[PDB]
């Protein structure tokens, strides 16, 4: 089973090259023994606009799992979760409870696109690796129930 995905990750001062792109590499760690089949990687500057089109253009491209990190907060650019929200078909509320249980102002959002076997499930991770390997804990052992649901 290769899982088709993508990582946007969110952030100003990474995206003009200032700060180094952390939480790309830990990904790909976290990701590394099915499989994931990285697809696609950016870096977008923070705002609604930014993050729709990056979560749109991997959907066109395939990806059926897409993790954004950053842009969670309460700032007026922070709009990750708002971007994300757009594209949800159905909220995984009890998985963004239980990263909450396992690790307070992320509004990072997860859900799903659709109910069939060309849906996408999207992750918003915070910005930190702490905050990063966190979410991680929670979605990685739920992965393979997801995609068997979405496929069934
Ligand atoms: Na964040």
């Amino acid at each position: 089973m290769h899982i088709k995905s993508a990582i946007i990750v969110v952030s100003d001062r990474i995206s003009t090259g200032t700060r180094e792109n952390k939480a790309l590499p830990l990904l790909q760690r976290l990701m590394s023994d099915y499989s994931y089949e990285l697809i696609s990687e950016v870096v977008v500057p923070e705002g609604y606009d930014t993050v729709v089109e990056a979560i749109a253009t991997a959907l066109k491209q395939g990806a059926r799992f897409i993790i954004t990190a950053g842009g969670t907060g309460i700032r007026a650019k922070n709009q990750t979760p708002e971007a994300t929200a757009s594209f949800i078909h159905t909220r995984c509320e009890g998985l963004e409870q239980q990263i909450l249980i396992h690790g307070g102002l992320s509004r990072g959002i997860v859900g799903v696109t659709g109910r069939d076997d060309h849906a996408a499930l999207i992750v918003n991770a915070p910005s930190s690796s702490g905050g990063i390997t966190d979410t991680w804990a929670v979605i990685s052992p739920v992965i393979p129930n997801i995609f068997e649901g979405l496929d069934a």
